[PDB]
């Protein structure tokens, strides 16, 4: 008897993307998960290789396999093309961006072992809309817009409560700025209160985003599930990554009804690109989320325990964790504890 | 000289009581002209921002203001924002500085200033609409070359006046190319005119990760309205909480000194509130009106009261009360 082979799309990305994905696929091959990799290009590399930021072959590959493991993609700051991360999240309607932040041993984080939260970030609307961005002809006045829908808010908050119930956690906190941004953030919060009604055993808390960031750096232990809109969830999940030892230890799963793309929270880290310093643990923790999603919880747990045990033994840790190791050294250290 | 005093909402009254007690004990020579804004003015005369309040601030050019409540969702738009727009107080100056015995999760090396654009960005009433059927909502942000230029100039001029060495412009110009993009291009052009000051650019999410890992790297942070709101609340947390975070609304012709924190309705009226934030705001005010010696005496007294653990509010782990804490600070003036 063999296990079923499962094909996943693999996007190797830009900057540190290629080195951490080589490390990650090494560790997943050592796991013996029965995965076959179908490589696709997106963003910068896709544009130069196929003349298209998001090639039809990449869309067809993700549509067929319904699962991708993805390295970070660069999007240029200011003058240039629009985010292919956002474009893929919109195209596959991956509306739930699920970002757990959990204390690990022997990191450089300033916080003790009490952090254990999940950010559920709305992933398709809010302030991350390419449309409505305009600069006046004389370069004097720029406008940008945000859009929040009843349907979008409903499905993200229902995701957060269903996650609370499936995981046995007790509190969902809806994070907003509805005092100032009454239309969009306001609609999100009214829908969040309507949805909370249907899960009476789960504590529902509301909180303004600035207070939330202050509370996160003073008593991050109070938080369980945080549900919020696209931009706020972006800022909050990067802050929570800081609480548990930095971007090297923070995964983010983009979940939709028919498809899922698993990645790290972090970007392409151009300052260290190609120097073998990057921590591959964020992408490996995303691959662990992927393993839970595709029905291999025992292998997901095994990868997580291997990572924890490797940090516990301080074995071949990258510089971001206060080690002198390298990406592939760190990967081999984790592979050897499987 | 006369300053406009707005006693405000929730904890506003108790902390303003404590603050004015300490300013008297300091002998700053201030006369207090009381005005209402927000809920109190609304209740009394049916106007959130009465012409008498606008005339008080226009005349004195200096206000000391407690927190004003803004309803969450449907209801009036912020009277804090309304006064910042009306008086064009474009520079919101929020220093975040480590204090002793301060119950912060952090080291003792935080020393930075957030310079937050205070009149535009995403804090715009106009453009907020909901569809007839209640299904779709939209909101807008506006950024101008003029507004971006004046706030980045303020950041670089503040670096020179303070001896500080680095300005970091925080943005999301990768995703929000029009508004955040225009702010970032204006920041690069202004940096050009201050060649001895280090200029750094940093995306806002990276910046929040950096703030919780090594806040010591930051000197002056300059950013747009909403980002500066989030970042300055995160930095307050870095240095012991909202009890210790002042915020000055500075414009050319007027200035409003306040705490970063809101009306704190969960503790309002219980004498629990920490008055230090508003008192550090009053020290920014003393520096602004030409009383630097008295500003420094007030800061030293607050530092020495924290070092002594004398009558601290529960947010700093004490069991002292608002007035007690102010009296303890007054005692060391
Ligand atoms: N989902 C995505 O693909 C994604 C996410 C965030 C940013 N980006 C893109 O990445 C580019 C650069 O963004 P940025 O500089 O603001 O943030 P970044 O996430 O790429 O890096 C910020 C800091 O964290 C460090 N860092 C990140 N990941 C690390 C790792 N695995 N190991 C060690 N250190 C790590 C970097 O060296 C850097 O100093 C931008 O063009 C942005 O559009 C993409
Ligand atoms: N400039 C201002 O006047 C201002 C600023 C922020 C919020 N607000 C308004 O305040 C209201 C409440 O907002 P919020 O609850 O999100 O934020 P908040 O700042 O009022 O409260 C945050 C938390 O910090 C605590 N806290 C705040 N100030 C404190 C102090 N001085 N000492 C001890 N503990 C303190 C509170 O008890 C609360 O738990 C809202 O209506 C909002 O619109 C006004």
């Amino acid at each position: 008897h063999h296990h079923m082979t499962q094909t996943i799309t693999v996007i190797r990305g830009d900057g540190i993307g290629p080195e951490i994905m080589d490390a990650t696929l090494f560790v997943l091959d050592a796991l013996q998960a029965g995965l076959t990799y179908e490589y696709a290009d997106a963003g910068l590399v896709a544009l130069e290789k196929h003349g298209d930021l998001l090639p039809e072959s990449t869309l067809a590959s993700i549509t067929k396999n319904k699962v991708a493991l993805k390295s970070p993609l660069t999007t240029p700051v200011g003058e240039g093309f629009s985010s292919i991360n956002v474009a893929m999240r919109r195209k596959f309607d991956l509306y739930a961006n699920v970002r757990p932040a959990k204390s690990f041993p022997n990191t450089k984080s300033r916080f003790a072992d009490g952090v254990d939260l999940i950010t559920v970030r709305e992933n398709t609307e809010g302030a991350y809309l390419s449309e409505g961005q305009e600069v006046s002809a004389d370069g004097e006045v720029a406008v940008s817009g945000a859009r929040v829908t009843r349907k979008g808010s409903e499905r993200i908050v229902r995701y957060a409560f269903d996650l609370a119930r499936a995981t046995g956690r007790k509190k969902v906190t809806a994070v907003h700025k509805a005092n100032i941004i009454k239309s969009t953030s306001g609609l999100f919060l009214k829908v969040a209160r309507d949805v909370a009604t249907q899960y009476p055993e789960i504590e529902f808390q509301e909180m303004i985003v600035d207070n939330t960031c202050m509370q996160l750096v003073m008593r991050p232990e109070q938080f369980d599930i945080i549900v919020t809109t696209n931009l706020f969830g972006d800022i909050i999940s990067d802050l929570c990554a800081g609480l548990v030892g930095g971007l090297g230890l923070a995964p983010g799963a983009n979940i939709g009804v028919d498809a899922a793309i698993f990645e790290a929270v972090h970007g392409s880290a151009p300052d260290i690109a190609g120097q073998g310093k990057a921590n591959p643990c964020a992408l490996l923790l995303g691959a662990a989320q992927m393993l839970d999603h595709i029905g291999q919880p025992q292998n997901a747990e095994r990868l997580r325990e291997a990572i924890v045990a490797t940090l516990e033994a301080k074995d071949s840790l990258t510089p971001d964790l206060g080690g002198t190791g390298n990406t592939m050294g760190f990967a081999k250290a984790i592979a050897s504890r499987l």
